[PDB]
């Protein structure tokens, strides 16, 4: 409902200062630190803003599902806020790596924090300070919370998980050389649980999962049943949209194959192929070539990706509901659907 | 003592492996990441080894000086180490970040990790990695201890610490750009405060110390004082070997003053300077050609840096003694003094 998403959108974005003035207040006037963490207040401003908040107020609204009567009020929702807020730090420390390692221009339609005069490299360390920032959040409104440590280990360890799919992706598309070689169905399978579906989706739902109580370890695999598959889709999908999507297109309706990008197209594609077509693409791709660009493209169209995908998001449905059986027999299946609502989508 | 001393170090760095095992063994098989945390076992093995070990081993020496009868099995001694390894990794993981913002070219003897053909900036997500490292290693080792949260803590703070002290080094001193207009005391003595002393001295013993049950704050500063004393002096003295010292010099014995970096001896010239000397600074400073260098080092003799240092080790004994009174109350001197033993030396 738009009524309600939204007002919980506008609490969550309405909550970012708090959490600028939380991380720096009482840094400021420090006199030996103080132009330190200055600095690390235009690091929050320029990056931690700015992207669609879906993953933290996916906690926001788990919790809200999962909290009974007694745990309403306004201090636990408030820690929610924060939690939610957490996991946009941590991405955005992410990101900001993302971009250094990529030597890329743009994100979120600004230029990237490395990119900015007088920065450069020294990013690198303005990420390691979004990544503690987190933990900065977490010791102030969940210390003297019996999920504590929960919630500790549960960060940290997604940031490991990640960190090897980051890992697992450097490795497998080099970003300055094509080689087609390893873009395997398994690798991209396997970059894509580990680099993004344990954070964006696994982690805002343990998070509330721990909050209200629910620590057992096998229910936390029946969420994280669920959610992976679909933090799977939901790559796959924005892989999708990329290249053939447009009308309503959230931003950026650019493009990006000119990066040798490990997306699903380019596999499913791969195991469409002749050998010519192969070669072909071997060729053309990874290109900063209009002409090259289409040639891409073409082929995609050329091998039907239009309907293998018609027939992916059709499959992904009906086995999460599947999964939604098997796997939230304890939980409020509410969750996963909303959730589901918001990430199915289509866009044919 | 040499056999007591040398049978600590020896029982450390044969403890590598282990924690090698540890962060990779059950890994290395996965059909997902395993070409990840193969590549992760790499890394340890280039970067971690190959210190001194003197910041580990102080969390196993302070151990041993604090725990009772009661506390010296096997099982609590491994822990000690492990917590040791734990400071090894987290300053590697550092290090490894000083060097690729710093465009560095050798590391305790060996090239930069990211110098290596085929890593490059993906180093940046290596030291991330190096980072998680560290907490992997604590889950293991410490997980089901009274303790555990505190060290948790305490390894998030410390890291956000030297971050900061690294920030402000990064700013203060821009290794592709002069100014001297920065280094300053109070910078210097900041700069040093956080970036190494925290991590450097303090770490060690706090965890020690949290172990053996030292959990009041009051007590965690009655060490930090002490400490970071400790460290301070620690860092002058780095300082001044690097220029002033030789006979028997620890390994690279080379020196970087051609990297404009704020040092001691830098700040105590230009408080000792004449105007025209300061443009003299000024000029030949952070420069890699031979004949700049002796006259930088020419100014230091010429402004008698020599004495300057002769006068400062001396303040810095005596002010310790002082503070081991002032603040060694309830813990035990001895520790202090074998760690000074082994940090004042010398080197006239
Ligand atoms: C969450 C994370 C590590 C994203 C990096 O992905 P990417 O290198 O494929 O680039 P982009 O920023 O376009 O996703
Ligand atoms: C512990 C830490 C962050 C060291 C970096 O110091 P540096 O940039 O002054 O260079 P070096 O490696 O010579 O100390
Ligand atoms: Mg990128
Ligand atoms: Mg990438
Ligand atoms: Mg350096
Ligand atoms: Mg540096």
């Amino acid at each position: 409902s738009p009524v309600v998403v939204e007002r919980e959108r506008e609490e969550f974005v309405g909550f970012f200062p708090q959490i600028v003035r939380d991380l720096t207040e009482d840094g400021i006037g420090h006199p030996e630190v103080g132009d330190a963490v200055a600095r690390l207040k235009e690091v929050l401003q320029y990056n931690a803003p700015g992207g669609k908040c879906n993953r933290g107020l996916t906690v926001v609204a788990a919790y809200r599902e999962l909290s009974g009567p007694g745990q309403k009020d306004a201090e636990s929702l408030r820690c929610a806020l924060a939690v939610g807020w957490c996991i946009e730090l941590f991405q955005a420390a992410s990101l900001v790596a993302d971009d250094i390692m990529d030597q890329s221009l743009t994100r979120r339609g600004q230029l990237c924090w490395y990119k900015k005069e007088g920065v450069g490299l020294d990013a690198i360390n303005d990420s390691f300070l979004l990544e503690s920032s987190v933990y900065r959040v977490l010791k102030k409104y969940c210390r003297q919370r019996p999920y504590y440590v929960h919630l500790l280990e549960l960060f940290l360890q997604t940031a490991y998980q990640t960190e090897l799919g980051q890992m697992l992706d450097l490795i497998t598309a080099p970003v300055s050389k094509v080689d087609l070689s390893h873009f395997s169905e398994e690798r991209y399978k396997a970059i894509v649980k580990y680099k993004t579906a344990f954070y964006s989706f696994y982690l805002p739902v343990a998070a509330a999962m721990y909050m209200v109580g629910i620590d057992s370890k096998e229910e936390h695999e029946n969420a994280k049943a669920i959610l992976l598959e679909m933090g799977e889709y939901f790559q796959i999908q924005d892989d999708y949209l990329d290249c053939f999507g447009d009308p309503a297109l959230t931003g950026a309706v650019g493009t990006d194959i000119q990066d040798n990008k490990c997306s699903w197209l380019v596999v499913q594609c791969l195991q469409r192929v002749t050998p010519e077509q192969r070669q072909l693409l071997e060729d053309n791709y990874g290109r900063k070539e209009p002409e090259k660009v289409a040639k891409v493209k073409e082929l995609y169209e050329a091998v039907g990706m239009r309907a293998a995908f018609q027939q992916y998001e059709e499959s992904s449905y009906r086995r999460l509901q599947e999964l939604i059986e098997k796997h939230s027999n304890r939980l409020p299946k509410e969750i996963f659907l909303g959730l589901a609502q918001k990430i199915y989508k289509r866009q044919k």
